[PDB]
């Protein structure tokens, strides 16, 4: 799809058996969910955004499906206030800025 | 220009005669720049992000040419660390996301 950016780009994802919205964020490195149940081992990382560092787990090699399109990445879980799809897993659906 | 996400989607802007890089950010409701001078009356604002709030002012009508552009809105300046280009801006030069 094409996606114009008069409203916030939301896209329903499915990730660990879950539906969740994520915005689609072409400003963000790394892909980043709010608290939720995710299987399996992971590395505790901190990340800093417009107002400070925030703690989130680190899981890596998770599959998720964005709009309909799957990709396998590294997904930080953490106190973020909203779902983010960041670029790490952008590239992977193919996704590009056009003006 | 079509831009992909495999590196940060930076440009050259050109605010208040001085010449900046920054961030072509889908996640980014609004514009903000780092500590900049810029002329005009302003506004104080609190804005949230993934670690809490920062305080910046707010200038109205400000032109800014992003990737030769034009653009004319709204723009906050204050302690992010990374100038972002937010959707205010993104939607009156034409950008899109796709995939
Ligand atoms: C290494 O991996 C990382 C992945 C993500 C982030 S990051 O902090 O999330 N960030 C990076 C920016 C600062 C370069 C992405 C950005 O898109 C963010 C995404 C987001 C959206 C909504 C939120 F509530 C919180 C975060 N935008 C945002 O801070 O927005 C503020 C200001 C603009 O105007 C408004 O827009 C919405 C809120 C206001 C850092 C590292």
């Amino acid at each position: 799809p094409q996606i114009t950016l008069w409203q916030r780009p939301l896209v329903t994802i499915k990730i660990g058996g879950q539906l969740k919205e994520a915005l689609l964020d072409t400003g963000a490195d790394d892909t980043v969910l709010e608290e939720m149940s995710l299987p399996g081992r992971w590395k505790p990382k901190m990340i800093g955004g417009i107002g400070g560092f925030i703690k989130v787990r680190q899981y890596d090699q998770i599959l998720i499906e964005i709009c309909g399109h799957k990709a396998i990445g590294t997904v930080l879980v953490g106190p973020t206030p909203v779902n983010i799809i960041g670029r790490n897993l952008l590239t992977q659906i193919g996704c590009t800025l056009n003006f």
